[PDB]
């Protein structure tokens, strides 16, 4: 083959072993064994392609920052099949840049600080005020309701707990299993089921688009993303559809996982919950003195220990395990040959769990962040998560009201696994009890 390729078993495929589920607060047996035997940069045959796998933090940074120059986003076909050819995980170059710009304006700082913050709180309370005490229920399911409803409101003005919002959410439950499965469009497979849901979702959104276009004729309307792209962009119908469909997927499957992880880590770390309660009680009490009832951006900026808990939740729990890229030309990195056209997987989660970068890396220790290259849960470079500031705001507002209203406990054993999407197999069943006297 090539003398300076990274070592490996095989440049004979290893996809099944690579994808075998593992405990989400580790890298799993397959990755650990390959790194122990071959080193942090190794070769394999994965997803049908010769592949370089990187658990090396410096190479991962280099890959992400040289997007569009030496490396390019290159996901398996199931992603583009389900999220669409105009989604941001498929688009490259100028079209990707323009889609990203639209996304950034809509999670733009100004809109985020004002209108979005206020909806985030209202949706947090819609969920928390429905919870019954001393009754087993799935925290993972409730977190996805919160974040999906919030996105449906922001993108298409859909109201939470209305029938059409609940039915739309049910369609999204098929997506993640389809995205990670073989792209066999055959009756009964997970990919076929997600494509059927895609068809249903697309029909729903395009009907709402046609209604909104009539509304804009009769001058009734651009306060949500759908209205915005209709009036202020020249995207085509299909481009709008994939933008909306894929942002609702992000609303189902990203920050909801993070919130479920936080609820799990925190019930095993009561000292962190006590310190969160002090922080949030002080914010609430100050607001009550002023007569304020809604959070504002200045309140959010006070949530310093909450940010420590958010950073630690993302570091330990690793919502995203690795990203898909390909080499755009031959790259020779510290002696290793990365040939043109090969797949390249930056395992962004690896640096988070490296005991030479983080003391006791498998421990939930939010104080490692307090008053404090090694942290990339949102990716990096020109594809750095465009929702990251909304994701942190959702987590923080949800924790704010969670710790003020309730104590909680696990109803049974559970722990998160990576499939590679992160999921609590037993649903993170909890019970809550209402706090009647704060300290
Ligand atoms: C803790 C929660 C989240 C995590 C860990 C996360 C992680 C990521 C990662 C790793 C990527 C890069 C994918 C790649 O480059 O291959 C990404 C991209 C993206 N994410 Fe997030 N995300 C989260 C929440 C959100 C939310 C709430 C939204 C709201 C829509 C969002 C929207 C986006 C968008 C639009 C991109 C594409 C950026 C681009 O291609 O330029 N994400 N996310
Ligand atoms: C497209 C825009 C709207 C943003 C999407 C953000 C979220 C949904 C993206 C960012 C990182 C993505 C993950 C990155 C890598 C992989 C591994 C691949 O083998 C299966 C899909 C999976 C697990 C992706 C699932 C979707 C994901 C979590
Ligand atoms: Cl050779």
């Amino acid at each position: 083959t090539r003398f300076n390729l990274p070592p490996g078993k095989s440049g004979l495929g290893e996809t099944i072993g690579y994808l075998k589920p593992y405990t989400a607060t580790t890298l799993g047996d397959f990755m650990q064994q390959h790194v122990s035997k071959y080193g942090k940069i190794y070769r394999s045959n994965l997803f049908g392609e010769p592949t370089i796998v990187s658990a090396d933090a410096g190479l991962n940074r280099f890959i992400l920052q040289n997007e569009g120059r030496l490396f390019e986003c290159s996901y398996p076909r199931s992603i583009g099949g389900i999220l669409g050819k105009w989604s941001m995980l498929v688009l490259v170059g100028d079209m990707h840049r323009d889609m990203r710009s639209i996304s950034l304006n809509f999670l733009s700082h100004a809109r985020l600080r004002t209108i979005l913050l206020k909806d985030v709180e209202r949706h947090t309370l819609f969920v928390l005020d429905s919870w019954q005490q001393n009754s087993i229920f799935s925290a993972q399911d409730e977190a996805k309701k919160f974040t999906f409803n919030l996105m449906a409101k922001h993108i298409m003005s859909m109201d939470p707990g209305e029938e059409e919002t609940e039915q739309l959410k049910k369609e999204y439950v098929t997506f993640m299993k389809g995205v990670v499965s073989a792209p066999l469009n055959l009756p009964g497979t997970a990919y076929h089921k997600a494509l059927q849901s895609r068809a249903t979702i697309l029909k729903f959104i395009e009907r709402k688009m046609e209604e909104r276009k009539l509304d804009i004729k009769e001058r009734k309307t651009d306060d949500d993303l759908l209205g915005w792209v209709l009036k202020h962009s020249n995207l085509s119908t299909e481009q709008i559809l994939d933008l909306i469909l894929s942002l609702l997927f992000a609303g189902h499957e990203t920050s909801s996982v993070a919130i479920a992880l936080a609820i799990f880590f925190l019930q095993a770390c009561p000292k962190a919950v006590e310190e969160l309660r002090e922080e949030h009680l002080e914010i609430a009490r100050a607001k009550k003195e002023l007569g304020e009832s809604e959070l504002n951006w200045d309140d959010y900026k006070k949530m310093d220990f909450t940010q420590c808990v958010i950073n630690e939740t993302l570091r330990l729990g690793n919502v995203v395990r690795f990203l898909h890229r390909k080499a755009l030309k031959d790259v020779r990195y510290k002696g290793y040959d990365i040939p043109s056209g090969w797949k390249v997987l930056p395992v962004i989660s690896a640096v988070h769990l490296d005991n030479s970068r983080y003391d006791q890396p498998n421990l939930f220790n939010p104080w490692r962040w307090q008053q404090q290259n090694n942290y990339m849960p949102f990716g990096g470079g020109p594809r750095l998560c465009a929702g990251s500031e909304l994701a942190k705001l959702e987590m923080a507002v949800f924790i704010h009201h969670l710790v003020l209203k309730f104590n909680w406990e696990l109803a049974e054993d559970d722990k998160p696994f990576a499939f590679p999407f992160v999921d609590f197999p037993n649903g993170l069943l909890i019970r809550v009890s209402r706090i009647l006297h704060h300290h």
